[PDB]
């Protein structure tokens, strides 16, 4: 997960980032993944679901 910025808000998103990747890959609703990812506060998601530079 990117430092400084908000990509967790308390809970790690890296381990979950795999879910987003797998889902978004096949074509699954990422926002739904966000629910699974477990990223408190949308302040992170809003940046993730859009950017979330997984590369
Ligand atoms: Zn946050």
């Amino acid at each position: 997960m990117i430092p400084v910025r908000c990509l967790s808000c308390g809970k790690p998103v890296s381990a979950y980032f795999n879910e987003y990747q797998r889902r978004v890959a096949d074509g699954e609703d990422p926002k739904d993944v966000l629910d699974d990812l477990g990223l408190k506060r949308y302040c992170c998601r809003r940046m993730l679901i859009s950017h979330v530079e997984t590369w």
